[PDB]
């Protein structure tokens, strides 16, 4: 069916699920249950960022979220990923909101792979950033909720005119162009991406989260995948 | 209609068409005729390289080709391009022959266009180069006697199993993601082009020639634009 | 002697030295009395940037500056380059004061110089950017009232602690490293410099301006080089 | 005193300072006696590629070689690095030769790294590649019997008119500036290096190897470093 292999940004503790005692940060493979996590203070009204990395060769998956002047979080997990992803993938972002609401926004989004080896000595790569989100992407693959055209920003998850944001939305957006993460001569593999975040926020328990991930390419969106879910995972914890 | 515009590598004089006396690159707007020209000695046998340049600021096309140890050529056109083209258009390459035959291949293909201004200084990118062409691309847009798999390169024309171009082929490819050239905020739009090119030819008169376009997206190959037509101008000169 | 080929940001109109009648920007070829410029509205207390661009192949020099919302200015100079300035150079900036003050500033420092042609297609590069200048870069070259550590910040002028900057200083910052813009099979050289800049100012009339340029090795800050001459020019005009 | 951290490309297994029974490549920590090893079945007379991967977040030192239709080598080691060498390091290249000979050369070198982060979300970054190595480089840090200026490569051990390497040279090549990969606001450091080689050899024993680090800036080459030493460890195993 529909896979996926993405690090959440869980504002919301949902201990039900596997999910611990606060808000954070956790690697999710095909399930929602983080393989691991780190504890993570959000910041209401403050830009974020967060980074990954991962090499054909170390095969490890790290990532970092932060703000200025303040202390970051971290956390990894070891993974081949060439069992769990296809050679050939697609890359994007998304959260939901069901019993509670937030705004789950990204202001940038830098993405760069690289593909080497092949002793011959070429190499092969896609980059790319993003920061005005004008309406209309074209390159840019938005389902659900997802919205562009704003302020140049991309607001994944629904919101209201003034600024009220919704609670039962889910926000999913990828690129319209596939990625290649294999290669015969593949003997090493290496993708970075870097995207900004402006979590605001009424309630004093802010809702769901947010994310990023690859899947397939006939990839959709989850059903009831609201909430905790993630909207990228297909129910089934 | 369907728009291009392109930089030819003009291997076969066609002065039928307005095409000079000897095999040349030339950039066509909307047109086969190109607007400039320059005297280009084509290498058989030999590996070349040919390099695209333009800036939204001074707005001027350019391009070079050249191989090792040999002398290089040059020519501009001074085109503002806004008027030309769409916000939103594709890249691609491709060559034809019909009368005659020839290889029309490419080994690499590397390329980079940035969007700037909007005072945010953010900026907005996508670059990528590629060597080793696999079979089933994906992120390849190919078209006609377009092929890939056989020794990591992208061979655009028929050619047989022993090495027994055919003439009667066109072969187009294009990214299947998409550019942006445009910006409401736009003031600085860049984007450069470079990619491989191995041309034999038995004949002691090759043909046709390869090139370089941008269009529309549901560009599609013109019907008659075999030989000096370049398969991107729909016929009519 | 030392020579000199920049890009000036005049916020002070001096008509004596052949300056205009209004605050503007200008290229400077080894003359502080620009070959062109363009009206510039400088915004006292607001974050801009600017850019540059320049091709072997079309020889020109362009530059745009700018500010959000705000509307841009433009100007370019027709410049072959390679009789100019050496095949071997340094980049930096810089800016003075004498008898007015203001601050001069750049939060931002981004590089990129690229070689090509020799048909060997491999090409030669040297890329980079700044935002948090520390105390001691070491890669950096600072020069005068040049200083480096206040809020990740890089101001060449002189300030006081609560913020009153001074009038009779003059910074310049350049690479430790040096650049290569020749090359024997040399058929292309592309070099893009961008940087950010807060330009305060009490005074009703700001001065005196600040700029980009490249320059000898063992280049030396000019002697009477305070307020227009501009720190990079001479004396004479 | 002077410390370096660097990988090696011994060809020559000099299992008397706990070099192993062949010829490898190892990742020497203020050591030669590399910390880790992977048998490495070098290719004379064929071009070669090198990788070098290591994440401030992941803290691990990996580095794949590799020839084409040739399967290739991995070996990794697990290290902070914040530790062992400065905030501030050179980085460059080298190999020696004492009781036998042979050609120690790169056609290519290029080289990336960056600096996060600082939740300012800029980063601070230095990039550049070479091929063509033509005579006085000026950005290029040569020491010993290196020499630059031949056929566009980069050669750091001697070698005689017609091609008559000589055994009792060392060669060292560091670039003129320096890095950075420190950063008080530092929660990610990355840096990825890859140069070319062409390793041929008379003898059917080929000796002594080639290499990569960092060191001080005052770096210097090694008294009695010819040979295993590797012309970058001071002597003592
Ligand atoms: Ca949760
Ligand atoms: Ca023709
Ligand atoms: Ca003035
Ligand atoms: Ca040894
Ligand atoms: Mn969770
Ligand atoms: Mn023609
Ligand atoms: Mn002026
Ligand atoms: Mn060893």
């Amino acid at each position: 069916a529909d896979t996926i292999v993405a690090v959440e940004l869980d504002t919301y503790p949902n201990t039900d699920i596997g999910d611990p005692s606060y808000p954070h940060i956790g690697i999710d493979i095909k399930s929602v249950r983080s393989k691991k996590t780190a504890k993570w203070n959000m910041q209401d009204g403050k830009v974020g960022t967060a980074h990954i990395i991962y090499n054909s060769v170390d095969k490890r998956l790290s990532a970092v979220v932060s703000y200025p002047n303040a202390d970051a979080t971290s956390v990894s997990y070891d993974v081949d990923l060439n069992d769990v992803l296809p050679e050939w993938v697609r890359v994007g972002l998304s959260a939901s909101t069901g019993l509670y609401k937030e705004t789950n926004t990204i202001l940038s989004w830098s993405f760069t792979s690289k593909l080497k080896s092949n002793s011959t000595h070429q190499t092969d790569a896609l980059h790319f950033m993003f920061n005005q989100f004008s309406k209309d992407q074209k390159d840019l693959i938005l389902q659900g909720d997802a919205t562009t055209g704003t302020d140049g920003n991309l607001e994944l998850t629904r919101v209201s005119s003034n600024g009220s944001p919704e609670g039962s939305s889910v926000g999913r957006a990828l690129f319209y162009a596939p990625v290649h993460i294999w290669e015969s001569s593949a003997a090493t593999v290496s993708f970075e991406a870097t995207f900004a975040f402006l979590i605001k926020s009424p309630d004093s328990h802010p809702a769901d989260g947010i994310a990023f991930f690859i899947s397939n390419i006939d990839s959709s969106i989850p059903s009831g995948s609201t909430g905790r879910l993630l909207g990228l995972f297909p129910d089934a914890n």
